[PDB]
């Protein structure tokens, strides 16, 4: 791949991406207010990141986010484009490192790392299932 | 609410909490493995913070995520509870922090930080509506 080089994701905000959305079970999150969830956040921000990594994987191999360490420090109603970018940090074997950030147009809305594993697609798959009850 | 003490938070992961669910707009998203996705984890530990903290909030308030730093080191298939383990770690105003951690009952799944801010909902609002397009 390539250390230092940006990649630039755009996505704008749809109703059913706010708080009561990520968890419609939770009784506590369908009394916040309509803005976009910090957890929606960061599947958009490893959206980037596997979107950026796409081209390099070989055919049958994929990742998981192993971690995310992000601030979320403006809110962000529908309507609004978050634009995440990300940037590689470092590549270990099957580590990838990136510093990420966000904005919504109006504000930085959060920023940090994010480490990926690339994995094999169906080892894992098959790995999740003897751990299925 | 006590530095140290501690709240869990029991859930059963459903088939619609894994990757491809967070963001169906995502076909790069769409190939995965049917696991609990980040993004589901991520909020199931701060709706376990937002319960714990309940009893904190006068009335007119609510609280908002404004910092995750977790690992995310196990996949978790649909059937298995995640226990949250939130202990908070700080109450020092406005700002509250915890150490979370989940377990799916077979591995710890991940773990860091998470911290909120007490927020006055009619402000917050009116500052968000200040955003809406």
């Amino acid at each position: 791949m390539r250390v230092g080089e940006r990649f630039t994701h755009d996505f704008v905000v749809p109703p059913h991406k706010t708080v009561r959305h990520l968890y419609p079970e939770s009784p506590e999150f369908a009394e916040f207010p309509e803005v976009f969830a910090t957890g929606f956040m960061v599947g958009l921000m490893e959206w980037a990141c596997v979107r950026a990594m796409a081209p390099y994987l070989e055919p049958g191999e994929g990742s998981l986010g192993t971690a995310i360490c992000v601030t979320h420090t403006a809110a962000t109603p529908p309507g609004l484009t978050v634009t995440v970018t990300a940037e590689l940090r470092s590549v270990e074997g099957r580590r990838l490192s990136w510093r990420v950030s966000a904005h919504d147009g109006v504000d930085e809305i959060g920023s940090g790392t994010h480490e990926r594993a690339v994995i094999h697609l169906e080892k894992f798959n098959a790995k999740v299932r003897q751990k299925t009850p």
